[PDB]
């Protein structure tokens, strides 16, 4: 048995200074505090091998409920992500990467990613592929507003 | 063998109108009226499934003179398309839908969501995943001027 | 085994004159010249099959530097695409593309498209497949400032 999974996330250059309307905080959304690390890159794959596995995505797992004060670093959520996955026995059969961004060159970064990525599944460098292209200075990731990434992942067992 | 998806729609919120010119009426594209229910969700998930199996996409499977007069629910487009795909002795492996919207808030329906697609595509909800993701109040998702949905799929058989 | 793969390619429709600044004449980004081509299909595959055997992405193969003086033809980035996935003893299990643009009908060349790509990735024709969708005028694509395509390849061996 073979799963496919799909994820995708957007994210703002802009930092933005918490909602307080009416002397109460309130979110913007379901699973802020999970994101707010603006890892585009480690929430798409995230989402893509919850996907696959079927079980939600960032902001069930890691309601801002459950989330309000236990480290929400996006690296940490890849693993407890990864716990729940093989906990349904699954490995990681093979991850995909693409990062749409316009301007800050990552090429530079990528191998270290993947090294990183490699190591909260548990899998080799190998079945790990990340990319970057630009949108060609259209759109919001082209305007460089924010920064995008898509990511793809296929569970085995 | 196994066969990989992917499909993708994006919908406006408003309302076009019948187009009428010099008498005649134009149709404004191709899978025009098959579209116009305007569920990303759905139209996605076909636009997946009928990749997979190379059956081409949802402008090639309902044309608007087909689909004229024909009732545009996108539920049944999905079903049918589905009914093709078994025509080809192909299951559905497991599949993978992402939607992409800021304000419209998805939580509460996902998991009705995910009730009808596995009748549809008569597999279990087990192997059905949807999910909602934002573009942090960038683009024109967060402008708030459309609805965007990816989907991936894996069909087996 | 099996390899997912999922790539993305977006290009603008104008032209760019040649830099020349202070007498220096000076490049753009690291990939311009092969993303040249402006064949948002035929890239948007290649790196959907780099990203599966795990090789990266055009410019990565291809540097400004390498490329230098290569020819700018998507086609033969496409085979040595598949070159290097053969070495690593893989076969193109099958293969899905979404064409995201508003306006060029695409719909009678879609077919021409995969014979093409059923060459250079010497396989059968249902084993390729070629979508094309309208953003329905939001975003980029539906402004026709540019063109998009979404492509995810699976490998075997
Ligand atoms: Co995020
Ligand atoms: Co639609
Ligand atoms: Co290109
Ligand atoms: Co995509």
């Amino acid at each position: 048995m073979i799963r496919i999974g799909h994820g995708f996330d957007v994210h703002a250059f802009g930092e933005d200074r918490p909602l307080i309307i009416g002397g109460v905080e309130v979110p913007y959304h379901t699973g802020f505090i999970a994101h707010s690390d603006g890892d585009v890159a480690l929430h798409a794959l995230t989402d893509a091998i919850l996907g696959a596995a079927a079980l939600g995505d960032i902001g069930k797992l890691f309601p801002d409920t459950d989330m309000q004060y236990k480290n929400a670093d996006s690296r940490g959520l890849l693993r407890e992500a990864f716990r729940q996955v093989q906990e349904k026995g699954y490995k990681i059969g093979n991850v995909d990467i693409t990062i749409i961004a316009q301007a800050p060159k990552m090429r530079p970064h990528i191998d270290a990613m993947r090294a990183k990525i490699a190591e909260d599944l548990q899998c080799d460098i190998e079945q790990v592929n990340v990319k970057a292209t630009t949108t060609e200075k259209l759109g919001f990731t082209g305007r460089q507003e924010g920064i995008a990434c898509e990511a793809v992942a296929l569970l085995i067992r």
